[PDB]
């Protein structure tokens, strides 16, 4: 319920480098729409006499000096490629008021009806009118505050978007940058040939293939149209210890290193989805894993590298093998697909994309029979202070998310997007068939 909405354009507070800015291959594939994050704050203490909206606008303007690419626009190039125009056209900031209360919210979680709180984007508009960054602050009726931030995956991954947001808070409190951004995407060979390969590369990565369809049909529009649903499913510390010890008992597990939380939960989720979808045993199925490459390259990417450095790697199996084998088998498929990602693997993946004739077939928003599990377990989300205090909740809006549980260290919450026809069976196996 919204009672006021007023929208402003924010440009950097000082002149900034202007011109044409080429993007890494990872910038131009996968998700190129906006990553949305929500932050909720309690009514500021009586101590606070600053101006909330003005603090936000002013510090955003100052932080855009150091992150000036965020203030630019995209422009299409030939062959599905695109680049950034650093033109300091600016970002959209919205100040809004509501006559709802913080206490009206049933609970806090990526949920719809929150859309009055998020700046909505019209992706059919011409590209040079679409800001890469949109923020909305909303004052509620009893003094609570909400802040949604929406930042293009076409120019950053989630790590770099949260870097931007964190520095925004720091500068609003008047203190210096924690991590200086490294902005030159040439370090990732943006718009440039890779070094020569010593040994010629074998282009055999699973993610180069297109994800399978359901065994009967020949394309996936029928599945794409079906009604889905998001449910939040907690996993307590002890449930995770059970799942993990069960997976480590399998001889596919690594000795001296167990399965991680991500590996275990993701294998469990893949098995549960397979059981719930009632596939024939031969049904191919692929699971997508986001992998941050920053520290996986040699040389590792520079500290504070600002851009997309995350790639989606695929593990694949059949529904019947996943269902019929123990949990450790599935987890070992996840773990093996992750351990494959060495420096050589990354460079071969970039070379593949450089040599593709059209990137449009790797862009825009997967589901049944396939799956994606995005780890949010290490993203520096928490403690964003502008300051009227830290937030009391923050979270994001075929993909499921593994979020940490901000109120019990080590516990997690799966944000699961599945078809309505399969959600009930999924929940049942998720807890029971532990
Ligand atoms: C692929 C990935 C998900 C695998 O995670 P993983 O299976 O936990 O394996 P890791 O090697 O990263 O970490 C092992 C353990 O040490 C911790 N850890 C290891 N390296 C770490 C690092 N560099 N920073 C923080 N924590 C780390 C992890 O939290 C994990 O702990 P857990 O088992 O208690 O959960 C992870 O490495 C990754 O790339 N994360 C990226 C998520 C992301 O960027 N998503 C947003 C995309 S827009």
């Amino acid at each position: 319920p919204i009672t006021f909405r007023k929208s402003y354009t924010i440009v950097p507070a000082e002149p900034t480098w202007s011109g044409r800015f080429p993007l890494a291959e990872w910038d131009q594939v996968g998700t190129i729409t906006h990553i949305p994050t929500l932050y909720f704050y309690d009514k500021p203490s009586e101590s606070f006499q600053g101006n909330v909206v003005e603090i936000l606008k002013t510090s955003l303007s100052r932080v855009l000096v150091h992150f000036y690419p965020m203030a630019g626009r995209l422009r299409w190039l030939p062959r599905g490629r695109f680049e950034l125009n650093c033109n300091a056209e600016g970002v959209e900031f919205i100040e809004a008021e509501s006559e709802g209360k913080l206490s009206d919210f049933k609970d806090f979680s990526p949920t719809p009806e929150f859309e009055n709180l998020m700046p909505q984007v019209n992706y059919k508009n011409p590209i040079e009118t679409i800001p890469l960054f949109l923020a909305q602050v909303t004052k509620f009726k009893c003094g609570g505050i909400s802040l949604s931030v929406n930042v293009s995956h076409a120019i950053v991954d989630g790590q770099s978007a949260l870097h931007l947001i964190s520095e925004w808070g720091r500068l609003a409190r008047g203190e210096p940058l924690e991590t200086v951004p490294f902005l030159d995407r040439k370090i990732l060979w943006a718009g440039e040939p890779l070094p020569p390969f010593v040994s010629p590369p074998k282009f055999d990565h699973k993610e180069f293939d297109q994800p399978p369809f359901l065994i009967g049909e020949t394309d996936n529009v029928e599945e794409r149209k079906k009604k889905t649903i998001v449910v939040m499913l907690p996993l307590s510390t002890s449930q995770l210890q059970k799942l993990r010890s069960k997976a480590n008992g399998s001889k596919h597990s690594d000795p001296a290193k167990g399965f991680t939380r991500y590996e275990t939960v993701t294998g469990h989720v893949w098995r549960c989805a397979c059981k719930a979808r009632g596939h024939s045993p031969e049904q191919p199925t692929a699971l997508g894993i986001c992998i941050d490459t920053r520290s996986r390259m040699e040389p590792p990417l520079p500290r504070g590298y600002f851009g997309n450095a995350t790639l989606d790697v695929v593990a694949a199996s059949t529904s019947g093998e996943l269902i019929s084998n123990e949990l450790g088998f599935a987890a070992s498929l996840i773990s093996k697909a992750i351990k494959n990602v060495t420096n050589e693997y990354v460079m071969i993946g970039i070379e593949y994309l450089k040599n593709q004739k059209d990137l449009k077939k790797f862009q825009d928003l997967y589901g049944n029979p396939n799956l994606g599990v995005v780890s949010w377990l290490t993203l520096p989300m928490y403690g964003l202070d502008f300051g009227w205090g830290k937030e009391f909740y923050t979270g994001p809006g075929g993909d499921s998310l593994i979020l940490p549980d901000q109120n019990e260290d080590g516990s997690v919450i799966l944000a699961t997007c599945l078809q309505v026809a399969h959600m009930e069976a999924f929940k049942k196996h998720f807890y029971e068939d532990i």
